[PDB]
């Protein structure tokens, strides 16, 4: 079931969360035209292991072969880094990192725009981030997860985009993917009331085109069925007495770390 974190658990999650955010801050300058995703993966891994003295939660997970997930353009999620995949001007790329420190996980991701942005790419990234922020603002004890998924969907669809149904946010802590499943759309199947001490991620995947997706032969890579662009952002949070605290906040986030209701 849903694990409630103790204060000591939470302290450890703050550290892991900050470490993960830091990998994202760190990598920025390397994201340029001509770099391969395989190289980005190596830089991230070295940092995690050698500087942070932490470990990547992805390496070996269900056999995943790399340290982070890098998803370019039409890839929705779980893109596998490769020395042969080079970034080009206009690409939009998601880098999703999950670090383990002292047994606790920190999971977060953001989009990067390579070189000169395209109109669609910039728009898509912006809207996706805003959808995540909207959701964060709603988190508080007593509310049903359903309301959050419904809000994300309505926002996104109003902007002419679609939300991916298949992949979702999830509880996180000592475990990588714990209960509950955090859907990014309205579903009558969702019935979970939030309570303080719950820790989970919100990580909406939004497509420029239609919602349909397709899993590749590698068994990890997911792409949009219509080849439209897809974007995603993710944060790990903790439900507090009157709101929430964002554990993976970065310098570039424009939302406050602690959100309070009253
Ligand atoms: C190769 S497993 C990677 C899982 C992602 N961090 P998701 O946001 O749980
Ligand atoms: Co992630
Ligand atoms: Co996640
Ligand atoms: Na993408």
């Amino acid at each position: 079931a849903i694990s409630i974190k103790t204060p000591e658990d939470i302290e450890k999650m703050r550290v892991a969360g900050r470490l993960a955010a830091e990998v994202l801050e760190m990598i920025e300058p390397y994201v340029k035209p001509g770099v391969s995703t395989g190289e980005l993966d190596r830089i991230c891994n070295d940092y995690i292991v050698n500087e942070q003295h932490a470990v990547s939660a992805c390496l070996g997970y269900h056999g995943y072969p790399k340290s982070v997930c890098i998803s370019i353009n039409e890839v929705v999620c779980h893109g596998i880094p490769d020395d042969a995949k080079l970034l080009k001007d206009g690409d939009i790329v998601n880098i999703d990192v999950t670090v383990i420190k002292d047994g606790f996980h920190g999971d977060t991701s953001k989009m990067f725009i390579v070189g000169k942005p395209t109109i669609m790419g910039e728009r898509l990234c912006r809207i996706t981030q805003e959808s995540l922020y909207l959701a964060l603002r709603m988190v508080k004890p007593g509310i049903n997860l359903r309301e959050i998924g419904a809000a994300i969907q309505k926002f996104v669809e109003a902007e002419g985009f679609s939300v991916v149904r298949e992949y979702c946010g999830h509880g996180i802590g000592q475990g990588f993917h714990e209960e509950p499943q955090v859907l990014h759309y309205d579903s009558r199947e969702t019935n979970v009331v939030l309570k303080p001490g719950m820790t989970f991620t919100i990580e909406p995947m939004v497509n420029a085109g239609k919602k349909e997706i397709r899993t590749m032969k590698d068994g990890w890579t997911v792409k949009t069925k219509d080849r439209s662009l897809s974007a995603q952002y993710e944060h790990t949070i903790v439900v507090t007495d009157n709101g929430c605290e964002i554990l993976t906040l970065r310098k570039d986030d424009t939302i406050p770390a602690i959100i309070s209701h009253d």
